[PDB]
């Protein structure tokens, strides 16, 4: 049934933003998103739903829709609609500019696939960067329709008392960090996001823990702000980059995965960094770094065997890749 | 006569900033920028002599000259010289950095026609972009010789009194909106260059009010204060956006002018996001918003047969496009 | 020896700042910079000797790190990591951030050298501009670890007197125009600056010397305060622009001697640029504007049979290039 291809569809594509394409793992992600919030996850759900749908509207590629790659972005749309809204909860007019941006998503997919196709580099969560900063600029904090959380940059120099640092919160850190993929802060959506993740590829669970963990101690370096550390507005960006440098977009070895492992890094302090600039604007880091740092990593070229990058028309998970990889 | 030849270059020029190409619709536009104001035309116009002239200095093409592609560039630059001035009207120093940034148009004009000549996409304003965005964060409103208006950003929640709306001004927004592409705000040097885009091609005049037209109702949607809209600050984006996708760089059908208006309403939203950001700086949205939209639509690949992206070898105007495109 | 073999390689890359490959000239760089400041000097070299060694651990290319073109983007971080620290010299622990990002200067330089390796250009100093802004914004001037100085906006009227400028601190600002490519202030460090680039290619200390001087003139011509263009905060843009376009990526021709003058004059007007809108982040234009416009006047395409752009396989120092083209 038409209906019910559809519906696969779009849980594939909430899926696609952990690096996955599963079903299981796309209603596990739904469910954890209505254990954190109802209003943001029915945010999200139609956002997805709306670039699910342009992206057949205007003609896009089939496997592309029906693998998910073109309802991702739209899911975070709706999700961080939700997220940085002044309004509350469960206030409805915020659905409408939902409904636009999570159109404009694919057109953005599509334009940066064909500039990122020369060089073979995913389009990774470019569009959705583009449209979210869109709106929360186009918007901010002062409107009377949709107005949007105050950031703030910093002007005092912050008070960190390490004698009275939670380090079971610190630990805590790590589920929270694999649960702001999506915008969500409760430990128990970041587990179920683990569950998730584990139910289809276990490496790309422990390449999300491992990048957590990493993003965390980066931050802990720079004197971040307790608080933040715990939320995981640290250790999202982490995740992601580990992810795609471990085993999504290059074969997995020992030295891929140290290269993820730097890639994590380097996507902490440019999380830090961009979280310092765009904080001016009144904008949020919201998965730039992780962008930038992993389209830096998945360009390197160097003469090491090991580290192989695979074709685009060849990445389904890492053991897939993997066997492929040997196989040939 | 060279001369002449000279003259009717940068008569074209002029016009090609609204997307025409006949020198009747330049004198009309130089018409209009007379009603507007002398000086700001003399600036521009002066602009545009500077540009074509170093366009044939640094041995570019000769086609591109004897069409007007390296003097759109630089009457905008003159014009929004004079705009952007704290100085006042007659200020005869300001004609240097004219000078300077006119020369300079060309020179980015050609790096990026190198850029984006992989992908087969125009230049666009951006070169005019990249040196007056120079001109205006290189002086700022704090010099002693060239002093520019203080931008700010929004510190306070605006007041919007829906029932005070003047809907005949509304309604004149759209005429004010085809002349903030020059930065004039005069009704009648709108109604000028209507009449000048009318005499090259009907639709290309259409594209532009329906632009207009659409550029009034997506800021509207965002509450934005109604003193811009009758400007039109928030109209022009729009209508160099709708006219580019209409007809100029795609072959007009129905399905192109709706992504006409979705462009049209993209470059609207990005026009508020980005005037939002840059207003940190002190700087002004000076047709970015109309670049980066009309660039993400221009690249757009979709698989229905009637988007179809013409060779930028061959576009002169929506009608002798359309004619191109049945004929081949 | 493998040792004396790296060493050689580390001594190149401090070269190959002022765009010189010869080990004299970065030894008696290297005793420039112990002139200026042994800290300053210790954390540039090791900046370096990170650069150096991380891109032998990334199998990068064996003929790119033996003639230096992976170690003079650490020099620079080294450096301005040392010149931006609130802390005060001799801070032993800014060294860990020297580490962490001269490791994450090659991968920059590789992924940008992958970017621009279709148009065939040169990633300049990019890696590093990137690499400098990510530290100085991640950790601004509010740290409790690394804090930075604080850059801030200008927002009153600069007061110029024109009667009591000193001429002979003007014509100094050439020789210290030279010596803060590397962030030094010493006129004497510049002195030995021009001497290692003179004992290379007298052809690249002309062109440094006109490029600062006219970096030097064209901050004049927009009133900047007096006190920058005595420490050079103006000129140094300007000579590596110079430098490039004169005779490092063109045929040294009087055309491309006209055009690296006007690149300089670009750089130095969007040095300007850059200052002014960076300073809101709390961010220094370093060495943004060279890339940026040498980048611009390297994508140039013009009919001009004189203005030859070099394959980038074959470009050694002018005279090798002009010898090289008039062979071929
Ligand atoms: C020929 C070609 O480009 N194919 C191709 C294009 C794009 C992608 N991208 C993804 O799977 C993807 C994009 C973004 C993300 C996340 C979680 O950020 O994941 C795969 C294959
Ligand atoms: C002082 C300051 O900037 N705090 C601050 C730090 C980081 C963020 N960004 C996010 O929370 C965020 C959440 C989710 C995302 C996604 C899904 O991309 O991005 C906001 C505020
Ligand atoms: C081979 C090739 O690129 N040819 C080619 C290059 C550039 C253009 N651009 C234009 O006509 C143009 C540029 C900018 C604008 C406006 C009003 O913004 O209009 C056409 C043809
Ligand atoms: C609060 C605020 O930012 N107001 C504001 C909004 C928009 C602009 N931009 C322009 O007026 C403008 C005029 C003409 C152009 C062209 C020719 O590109 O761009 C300035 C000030
Ligand atoms: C095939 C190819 O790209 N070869 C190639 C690549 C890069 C360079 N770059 C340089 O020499 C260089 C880079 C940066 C600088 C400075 C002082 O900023 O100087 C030369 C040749
Ligand atoms: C008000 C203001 O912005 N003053 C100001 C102007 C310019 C700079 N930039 C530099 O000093 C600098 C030094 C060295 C570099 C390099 C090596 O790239 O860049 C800082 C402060």
């Amino acid at each position: 049934s038409p209906v019910f291809q559809f519906f696969d569809w779009v849980l594939r594509g909430t899926s696609q933003v952990m690096f996955v394409n599963n079903p299981l793992s796309g209603i596990l992600i739904i469910l954890g998103l209505f254990i954190q919030n109802p209003w943001w996850a029915i945010s999200g759900c139609l956002g997805t739903i709306m670039s699910t749908l342009t992206a057949l509207i205007l003609s896009q590629d089939k496997s592309a829709i029906a693998a998910g790659f073109h309802g991702y972005n739209g899911v975070l749309v709706g999700l961080l609609m939700a997220v940085f809204s002044d309004k509350g909860d469960y206030y409805w007019w915020l659905l409408l500019p939902v409904i636009i941006m999570s159109m404009s998503c694919p057109i953005l997919s599509s334009a940066l696939g064909t500039i990122f196709s020369k060089w073979d580099l995913p389009v990774f969560t470019l569009p959705f960067n583009i449209t979210v900063t869109l709106y929360l600029a186009a918007t901010g904090h002062y409107n009377l329709f949709f107005p949007t959380t105050l950031l703030q940059p910093a002007s005092a120099m912050p008070n960190i008392t390490w004698s009275e640092v939670q380090v079971p919160l610190l630990l805590r850190a790590i589920p929270v960090g694999i649960g702001q993929v999506y915008g969500c802060d409760n430990p128990w959506t970041g587990g179920i996001f683990l569950i998730a993740l584990f139910i289809s590829s276990p490496l790309i669970c422990l390449h999300a823990a491992i990048g957590s963990t990493m993003g965390m101690l980066a931050a802990l370096t720079i004197a971040t702000p307790f608080d933040s550390i715990y939320f995981g507005l640290c250790g999202f960006n982490s995740t992601l980059a580990c992810i795609a440098i471990g085993g999504m977009f290059y074969v997995i070895t020992w030295q891929t995965h140290l290269l993820a492992i730097a890639c994590a890094l380097f996507a902490a302090y440019l999380g830090a960094a961009l979280a310092n600039m765009l904080s001016v604007f009144g904008l949020p880091p919201c998965t730039w770094p992780f962008c930038l740092s992993a389209l830096t990593f998945l360009l390197l070229t160097t003469n090491n065997p090991a580290i192989y990058k695979l074709p685009l028309s060849k990445v389904t998970y890492p053991e897939a890749n993997r066997i492929y990889y040997l196989s040939q």
